[PDB]
């Protein structure tokens, strides 16, 4: 915690609720240059020792990171109550909701650029020896430059449809199970926030994966992008790409953007036959 800035409560004004529930809220606010917008997570009085450890532990983890694609910590209020964690404010909110509300509005190159940013954040985390365990579009935040930043840190936090088989089966969470999750995130981005495996139950998903089924190609998806998410979903952990590999491949696709024009075939679930 010694790494984090202690912010005085008088510098913080909460303006609008934007999330959370039982033991605190998340607000958009202003931090007092001139005042800058921030997000503010609170911890209400009555919190337990474990709640305090997990709450300040998230701040402690975030304060150790300094990367473009990782949510930045402004500081904490720990001396006064309620306690607060103050971060940069991401104007466009969670990536999954953002894509669903903006269906079809971005170029393929913009979507792939979002994935590159997420992958760069994840490469940083993995090399820093941090395993996320809950990588999903709902835990990616988007700013007004369309920059995607990984969020939701700690060990306070399984989400079956995003989780690698070894993590479901015997609780082995590694950066390689995060790669599996990243593949699902690729699919979420390229589908504009479709629900993975649609209406299959959790048990049906686990069974489908164990029998070798994988999510089908999104519409209008570059062949290179589908091949890459498929390799993220290798049953054998050692065969998946590392995040270094993913960043490299996405970089090269974006720098030669004509590579993205070759689309993988889409399997239509409906046929319209007209004379
Ligand atoms: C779709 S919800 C939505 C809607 C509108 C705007 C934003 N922008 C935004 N921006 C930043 C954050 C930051 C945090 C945060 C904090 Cl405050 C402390 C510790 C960890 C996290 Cl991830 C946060 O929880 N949220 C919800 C944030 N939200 C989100």
């Amino acid at each position: 915690l010694k790494f984090t800035t202690e912010i005085h409560p008088s510098c913080v004004t909460r303006q609008k609720v934007i999330g959370a529930g039982e033991f605190g809220e998340v607000y958009k606010g202003m931090l007092k240059k001139k005042e800058v917008p921030v997000a503010i997570k609170t911890l209400k009085a009555g919190y337990t020792e474990k709640q305090r450890v997990d709450f300040l532990g998230e701040a402690g983890i975030m304060g150790q990171f300094s990367h473009h694609n990782i949510i930045r910590l402004e500081g904490v209020i720990s001396k006064y109550k309620p306690m607060m964690i103050i971060t940069e404010y991401m104007e466009n909110g969670a990536l999954d909701k953002f894509l669903r509300e903006k269906d079809g509005e971005f170029s393929v190159l913009q979507l792939v650029g979002m994935l590159r940013g997420i992958a760069a954040g994840m490469k940083y985390l993995a090399n820093m020896n941090y395993v996320h365990r809950d990588l999903a579009a709902r835990n990616i935040l988007v700013n007004s430059n369309l920059v995607c930043k990984v969020s939701d840190f700690g060990l306070s936090r399984i989400p079956i449809r995003w989780t690698a088989p070894e993590a479901i089966s015997y609780r082995k969470f590694t950066s390689a199970s995060d790669v599996w999750s990243f593949g699902i995130v690729m699919w979420e981005v390229m589908t504009y926030g479709e629900r993975p495996y649609w209406e299959l139950s959790n048990h049906e998903v686990m069974k489908a994966i164990n029998d070798g089924f994988r999510l089908p190609t999104p519409m209008d998806c570059p062949s290179a992008i589908y091949q890459l998410m498929m390799q993220c979903w290798q049953q054998e952990r050692a065969r998946r790409p590392k995040f270094a590999d993913i960043v490299s491949i996405l970089d090269k696709l974006i720098r030669a953007p004509d590579s993205l024009k070759t689309l993988a075939d889409f399997d239509p679930r409906v046929s319209i036959r007209l004379p």
